[PDB]
């Protein structure tokens, strides 16, 4: 039910600012912050209705209709001209122009140079080499720029799980430093809050919110969505934790790379802190910089990677294409690079029954009980969800019968997908254990944990699941190869046979009834040689109309007949003519079978 | 010999500034640059020598001793403590910290609600969508903030060629937006010094240069790398091109991206011009974080490509797994898929001797002409050479006799790599004439109108077309294996009695791979209880020595023999028929398969 907090309608603020929503078809001041009342000349009754420009006067830039699209103006200065002198600190004003309403957000200037003196920790990351060191370098760089107690670099994972890749932080304090938090801790919907809103400031935990007067839109019957608002009340869910941690200020910049939420800048203050809008954009840049490199080195990294895989991958292919024999020798030369195009730790090619084991890899008949589980009709669900290679990160978890052999197969990608059978490939991925050092939750008691992560490999990387996909082509060319083989095997053997046989190919009415292959022990009997019979109709009078007509019958209707008939000599020959239909997929006779001795 | 130019140790520097050298082992100048002399009071003779600390005055921030990485201080105010009122305007100072030197570079800090001004640029290209949005923001956004007289976004193409994708321009002078410009334009060194140092200007074409008066270090014997300097002179051959083209002042900021010069932010001035310290910090901003928005939408834009490609490919492949008979239907509802997974304008499938050409593709002998251009010994080279698949880009370059068919496949992806034939598969892209509007070398531009060529293969398309080539191994395999379950059904419906045997070696015994009905009827146990069996098992452990022994003696040779033996009988009837063993040829000519015949 927490996971599931609206966080973006409350209907409060922070108290160190003023919020107003103006009806822009008269500008008149529709909802009020009760904390409009004392900032502002009018205490609150009369200030309700009351149009905006009585009230503040705002020189830099002004608020203006929007079509669609809504349009933000940032932090410039303004003045209340409705009392005599409001002003115990200098104030500015950002708004938020929408079609239906006008958000007009005031808060201290505050002041103290900046943007230059971040300029060079810019320059420094940006110049700089690998997530790591820019994290860090960025951390204390921070820390020194807006001054927090602590800055730490918090990295989501696949499942949305942070880990404080890096810190800077007072010489005191325990470092939270290599901490697990779980995705339950940042909701989906505060995620968004943060894409959408880069930077975000909780100036004092147990703050007395401001609730905005008029709780919903008087005329649109609606609360107001505080989602781009920066006083927008944080969760009291949220503020216990803080307060249980003795944390009293915090900052969090979004590091959004390639416009989705890589990780946090989170800062924290053991006393109460306001980062003014200036101060504000400053570690926006910084969190920019930072996201800006990190995809950079991102970039790159992949790049490097898709060109050695390819390399390898075209050589395991050309190689395969190369030789015409699938010897045990040919795969022991090919096993590194087929391990190696995958990050695999072993593989194992099967060949219909056969097992070609490499690497570090369970046992043959473990091996068997893995694409026997898999190929099963039970998973048959999982095959076709998968895309075009099945692939498990934790065997135990997918196929729970086979939560042991996770030692050696704790990960594997298995290609083909089809119960296709004969060829196949599995690579396979050892157990690599975790040992993850999460955080606690109910000020100065602590006791960390250390959760140790059996039965999980190496996370499959989307490269590698390419790579994978990519060799696909390998089980569709041990198997043209494979037929191509038992073709030629069953073609040399039928040509050495003795009882003369035929393939006879059936017309589609339309064309004759045709001979598709015909042996050198049947030709023999005709008298003409191989070559020149191929292709030559059944057809080949003299022969009684009885007779015909009984093999005729079988043509017509797809069937079998045996019928002794005169033939065509180089003694007129009487031979027995065994016809028989071939089966076929379609049930529909396709192919006849002619033998006679 | 000009593209082989140092550039990095010129020994010369801009006039606007001074330049000195200092060794870090007791903070003395060991070399000045002849501008040093007017502004630091002493003149060169004694400056030379002489502790920095003598002539400093710098409050903010002061040099200091480095390990290995160099490390840059910024611009902040220095003071010349030897002449009384030494300047008219303020004295800025930037250090180059390196472990064996020290560089010191100062200008005048000049001035002239800049950075904050800048911010709502950056904020609006942030936010843009692709990236000639951005490169014009950018151009108009810079061209507002200082007042260049031009503003232009140059992106380096495939073969380091720029283009004026983007500018921002007085009323007047012609535009430069469009205009294409050789690779031997911009130097390998040059671009390098881009990439290392982001931002470079140029005061005044025509300056008369500083010399740094001990030209090479008097201890370590070496001239000075500038490299990092922004006072550092720059070629006379581009001072002269500047020159012709009435260009005075220059500006540009590199736009790198994933580590790499993407393309230059050119800023050219026909008058002098002097951009102070937090004049080249704002466009320096402007220029990463346009560099930042280029990556991003790049890589946005490649995963949403890769993405419905993938789905694409992938219902081509379970497509084509499905049907197990190509008809000519199925090729006419593949074929829109089957062109736009690699963006051709049109696919030819080729399935021995057959063409199922689609789209935009020359005619069928055409096509023909261009397979069999192709699979000859003669273009060996070229198949070997390719990657996974054989592409051309301009079919008229690499195969000179096809030069016509171009305007209908000017570029096309060709696969197998093998002259395998049977199957292969003829991607093609018409041709796509380009209008480049060059640059005209010292006001006259040419346009080349480039015929032959189609749209270059993108690498992404290329590995979306290497991705299907199990398409073509899917094809040959149903067909090999339609051919097989042929003469499979055959054997299997003969009446002879015939099965094939697999020969063995040390460890291996002589197994039976196919075995017919007629033959397991003799033998009484059903095919499927028979294939795998070792020879040896059908014939009866009573059997004489000597007829099996000539049996043996062939299996053993990998010879024929024809022999009489009884058959291993579960009843007990003595079932004697004649072995008629006889060896399949074998490409080694080493007997790898036989073939047993049963009869009497
Ligand atoms: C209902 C789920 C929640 C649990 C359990 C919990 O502890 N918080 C829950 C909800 C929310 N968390 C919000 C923000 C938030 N959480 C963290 C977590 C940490 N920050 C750290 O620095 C560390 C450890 C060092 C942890 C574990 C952060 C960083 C943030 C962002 C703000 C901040 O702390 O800097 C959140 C959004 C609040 C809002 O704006 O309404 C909710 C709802
Ligand atoms: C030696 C061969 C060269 C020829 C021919 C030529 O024209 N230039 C040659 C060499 C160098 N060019 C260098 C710098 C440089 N080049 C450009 C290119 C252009 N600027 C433009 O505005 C346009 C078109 C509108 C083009 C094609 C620029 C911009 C620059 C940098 C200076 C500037 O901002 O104008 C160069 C390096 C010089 C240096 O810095 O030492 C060399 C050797």
């Amino acid at each position: 039910v927490c996971a599931r907090e609206p966080i973006h309608i409350p209907g409060l603020i922070q108290p160190y600012g003023v919020l107003l929503v103006i009806d822009p078809a008269d500008g008149r001041i529709v909802q009020a912050s009760t904390t409009a009342a004392d900032l502002l000349g009018v205490p609150m009754a009369a200030l309700l209705g009351m149009p905006y420009t009585q009230v503040l006067t705002l020189p830099e830039a002004q608020p203006f209709a929007v079509d669609d699209q809504p349009q933000h103006l940032m932090h410039a200065e303004v003045r209340f001209p409705q009392r005599a002198t409001p002003p115990a600190s200098a104030w500015v004003a950002a708004w938020h122009l929408y079609p239906q309403q006008w958000l007009v957000e005031m808060e201290p200037r505050d002041a103290r140079v900046t943007l230059r003196e971040a300029m060079p920790l810019l320059r420094s990351v940006e110049r700089d080499p690998g997530i790591a060191e820019a994290a860090v370098r960025v951390a204390k760089g921070l820390r020194s720029l807006i001054g927090f107690d602590r800055v730490m670099i918090y990295r989501f994972d696949e499942e949305w799980n942070g880990d404080i890749i890096a810190e800077a932080r007072k010489p005191e304090l325990e470092a939270y430093l290599g901490l697990h938090y779980p995705a339950s801790a940042i909701p989906a919907q505060a995620r968004a809050l943060y894409l959408r809103n880069r930077v975000r400031q909780i100036a004092d935990v147990g703050y007395q919110p401001s609730p905005i007067q008029p709780t919903v839109h008087p005329q649109l019957g609606t609360p107001v969505d505080l989602s781009d608002v920066s006083l927008r009340s944080v969760s009291p869910v949220h503020l216990e934790y803080l307060a249980n941690m003795g944390v009293t200020a915090t900052l969090v910049a979004s590091i959004v790379v390639n416009d989705a939420l890589w990780g946090l800048i989170s800062c924290h203050h053991y006393s109460p802190h306001f980062t003014n809008h200036a101060m504000r954009d400053v570690t926006d840049a910084v969190a920019r910089t930072l996201a800006g490199r990190i995809g950079a080195l991102q970039a790159v990294a992949r790049a490097r990677l898709e060109s050695v895989l390819l390399t390898v991958r075209e050589k395991l292919i050309t190689d395969f294409n190369d030789a015409e024999h699938m010897t045990v020798e040919l795969l022991d030369d090919m096993a590194p690079d087929l391990m190696d195009v995958v990050d695999a730790d072993g593989v194992a090619i099967f060949h219909g029954n056969d097992i070609s084991r490499h690497g570090t890899t369970p046992d043959v008949a473990a091996l068997r009980r893995i694409r026997d589980h898999i190929e099963s009709e039970h998973h048959e669900a999982l095959r076709e969800d998968a895309v075009g290679a099945l692939h498990v990160d934790a065997i135990g978890e997918v196929f729970p019968e086979l939560a042991d052999l996770a030692p050696l197969a704790a990960g594997f990608i298995f290609v083909p997908l089809m119960p296709q059978s004969r060829s196949a490939l599995l690579w396979t991925r050892r157990e690599q254990i975790q040992q993850i050092k999460w955080a606690g939750n109910p000020r100065k008691s602590f006791d960390l944990w250390q959760q140790t992560v059996r039965g999980r490999a190496r996370r499959w990387s989307p490269l590698h699941l390419e790579s994978a996909r990519s060799l696909r082509v390998l089980i569709e060319l041990m198997e043209r190869k494979r037929f191509q083989q038992d073709f030629t095997l069953l073609e040399a053997s039928l040509s050495r046979l003795r009882d003369g046989v035929a393939i006879i190919e059936r017309g589609t009415a339309n064309a004759a009834h045709r001979l598709l292959f015909v042996n050198t022990a049947f030709a023999d009997v005709c008298g003409s040689d191989v070559a020149e019979l191929i292709g030559r109709e059944l057809q080949t009078s003299d022969a009684p109309r009885a007779n015909v007509e009984l093999l005729q019958d079988a043509l017509r209707n797809g069937r079998a007949a045996y019928v002794t008939l005169p033939l065509q000599v180089s003694a007129p020959v009487y031979r027995q003519f065994h016809l028989e239909p071939l089966p076929s997929p379609s049930g529909v006779t396709a192919h006849w079978l002619l033998q006679l001795r």
